[PDB]
C-alpha cells in the first residue's frame, strides 16, 4: 500500500 500514499501525497496541498 505505500504507493497509494506516495503517489497521492504531492497533491495534498490542493486542500
Amino acid at each position: 500500500f505505500a504507493a497509494a500514499v506516495g503517489l497521492a501525497a504531492p497533491q495534498x496541498p490542493a486542500f
